[PDB]
């Protein structure tokens, strides 16, 4: 155990303090970690090694177009957080700063790693702001991919309005307690945007809307052996993810027969390629209506170009390129963009960012 | 060299056999294939093993969507050849037969295998029916991906004329002949389809057409530990191909922006998905184009449809499904398709169809 951390830790240190120009360093704070693991089974990062790793992290998810950014990732460091609500009060910062009237900043909210394996901090919620979904006796409310969330939050006395877009209350769990403890989002801190189309003026019947900020909280992120299993991050959202996805999927929102229908096309036959027209419409709308309310978004085309850019500034840095065709891939005309026409390979680097399992479910 | 073609046919003809309910003939056509491997180096495959193993082989092809109608594959068993006017005269053939006058027959004729790794045909070829492609100082004509077989062609004494859409005549080699024979093809022979849309009548000033079959002529059929490396074969397009790809490729015909143009919509910003508005009208107009003419295709979502079928329909058979999942997605809406959103095992089966080396380059 001692040995996996140190191991990592050499790993990591070396090449932080490489990329930091502080080489000559390594030694001296290799032999402070060497003798802090040996006392204490575990290391606590330097602010500068620990915004260093949150931004490596990002540069190595494989399935990330936005990487070209990694380096201006905003990095808030509340390891000294002990209780439920300095917890709540540096997700909703996150939630202010993130957001930044609409100028969307890339932050992550670092919270203290695991111990023994064991979590100071468990949240339950996938992103920090999401929608509930409901599925009773035929009746289907909201996002799907909420439903087992949101029966959860419910079973702990929240009580959803069962609109189509129910906010979600941050759900987390301290360390020594039972349950986790629900917060309702303050509605002032919560950007939303609605779906309306440059020309089509039927498209506001469908009443879409969606949030402006996607802060992933569910994943764990892994630095020189330590294990920081709470550290919500965001980035801003490219349209696709909204228009092609959230909003289309016949497991989410499923959402482009009634497309179709306000754009006034048929959705009978499948050589009319309904669903393509739909999709695109849909898509021009979501990232429209983003721009329109002066929320940060991106279109898939200059979101590749830019990781067209990440690509080429890894090479002239000397670093391997990693990469998941699958998740690059826009799921709106990917073979437009030079993505589609090149391959990845998909080899795990760390610091990185993983899966862990619900605690819901 | 022997060994390993023993084990091919041990393999091949077990599963074959089985499959054609004739497993109690295995042992004694087992016999006989040693033997006469053993005295001749090699063995032949009865019509019903070829016609079978043809069909396996699509079957398997892991990359292709089309599967669900592996076994109503028409074999063609074209083994007699000897002479060039006869490969000619059966490629020519293939042709008509398989265009059927627009209700296209899936198709392959099978031309004698190779002997001692040594080919009796060599078909240069990547389909029967494709057009010339040149690049001279500043002047881009036809297609691109034509432009290396296209300047083999010109060194033979063959010479286009250098419209957008010149017919590459056939070319092939025969066994102890030095150079290959090209034969120009017969335009009654060779449906093609003018691109028209079925709203906007400007759509024909593009004066886009493309041809009606895709007869692939460049890869290897392998069935048994047999290397039938000239083995064209077809199937009818699926309208992605042409208007995803070879019509919208920035290196294939690159129409997207004309045709931005044509449909009245600005070609200047990312946000406005243009390109992916011109690529959804694009694959309609082939659809309706091919569909007006009575030209056989498939748009993606009837094909993805199928392809579950086929899916479907191995698991009740009881046969393991494998696929490439990064060539079974569409180019268009591939989220849309069920295949999207599942994964697929990738091993390859034999028999199956191969990548073999280009002559040419
Ligand atoms: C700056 C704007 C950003 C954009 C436009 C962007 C875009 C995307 C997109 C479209 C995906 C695919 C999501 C899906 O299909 O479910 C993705 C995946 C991912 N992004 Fe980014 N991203 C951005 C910033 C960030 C940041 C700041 C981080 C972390 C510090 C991050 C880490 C990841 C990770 C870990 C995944 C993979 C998640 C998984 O395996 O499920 N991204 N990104
Ligand atoms: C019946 C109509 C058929 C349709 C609609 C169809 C569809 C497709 C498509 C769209 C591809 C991908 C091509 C690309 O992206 O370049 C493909 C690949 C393939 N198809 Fe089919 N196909 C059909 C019939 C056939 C037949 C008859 C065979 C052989 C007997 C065949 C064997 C293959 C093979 C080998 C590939 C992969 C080629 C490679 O690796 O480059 N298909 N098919
Ligand atoms: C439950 N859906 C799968 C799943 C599980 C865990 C994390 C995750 O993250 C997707 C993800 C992660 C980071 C992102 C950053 C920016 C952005 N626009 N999308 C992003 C999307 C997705
Ligand atoms: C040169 N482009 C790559 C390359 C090399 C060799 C074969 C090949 O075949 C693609 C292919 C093969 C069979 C097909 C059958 C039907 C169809 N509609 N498309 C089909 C497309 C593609
Ligand atoms: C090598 C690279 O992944 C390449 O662009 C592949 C991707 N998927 C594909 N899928 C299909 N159907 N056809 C192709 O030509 C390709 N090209
Ligand atoms: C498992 C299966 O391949 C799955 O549908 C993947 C495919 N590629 C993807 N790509 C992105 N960007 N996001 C996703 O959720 C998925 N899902
Ligand atoms: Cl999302
Ligand atoms: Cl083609």
């Amino acid at each position: 155990e001692k040995e996996i951390l140190w191991n990592e830790a050499k790993a990591f240190i070396a090449a932080c303090y490489q990329e930091l120009g502080k080489a000559a360093e390594v030694k001296d704070r290799l032999a402070d970690i060497k003798s802090e693991i040996d006392l204490t089974g575990s290391y606590v990062h330097t602010k500068e090694e620990l915004e260093h790793g949150a931004k490596m992290a990002w540069r190595n998810s494989n399935r990330c177009i936005g990487r070209l950014f990694w380096n201006s990732l905003n990095v808030i460091d509340r390891r000294d957080v002990r209780t439920k609500e300095e917890v709540r009060d540096a997700l909703f910062h996150h939630i202010e700063t993130a957001t930044n009237n609409g100028k969307i900043r890339p932050t992550i909210t670092i919270f203290p790693p695991e111990e023994k394996g064991e979590k100071q901090v468990e949240i339950w919620n996938h992103q920090l702001i999401r929608y509930a979904g409901y599925e009773s006796d035929g009746e289907r409310i909201g996002d799907p991919a909420s439903c087992s969330l949101t029966a959860a939050c419910e079973e702990l006395g929240w009580r959803g309005e069962r609109t189509d877009f129910d906010l979600l209350p941050l759900i987390f769990r301290m360390k020594g307690d039972e349950q986790p403890v629900w917060y309702e989002l303050p509605r002032s801190l919560v950007i939303e945007v609605p779906i309306t189309h440059p020309d089509i003026e039927a498209f506001s019947d469908l009443e879409l809307k969606w949030y402006g900020v996607p802060i992933i909280s569910d994943m764990k992120l892994e630095v020189g052996g330590i294990h920081y299993n709470a550290a919500p991050f965001n980035g801003w959202y490219m349209g696709t993810e909204i228009g092609a996805r959230n909003l289309a999927d016949e497991k989410r929102y499923d959402k482009l027969k009634k497309v179709a229908s306000v754009i006034g096309i048929a959705a009978d036959y499948n050589t009319d390629l309904w669903k393509d027209q739909a999709l695109v419409e849909l898509n021009k709308a979501v990232l429209h209506s983003y721009k329109k309310q002066g929320v940060s978004i991106v279109d898939h085309h200059t979101a590749a170009s830019q990781f067209k850019r990440f690509e080429e500034q890894a090479e002239e840095a000397g670093r391997k390129l990693t990469g998941d065709w699958t998740w690059l891939i826009p799921p709106i005309s990917p073979a437009a963009t030079h993505i589609f026409h090149r391959s990845y390979d998909n080899s795990i680097v760390k610091p990185n960012y993983f899966y862990q399992d619900k605690p819901y479910e």
